[PDB]
């Protein structure tokens, strides 16, 4: 889930870093 919220918002080019 916390990593597909991430990647909703443009993952890289949304100015925050990956979830670990």
């Amino acid at each position: 889930n916390l990593y597909i919220q991430w990647l909703k918002d443009g993952g890289p080019s949304s100015g925050r870093p990956p979830p670990s």
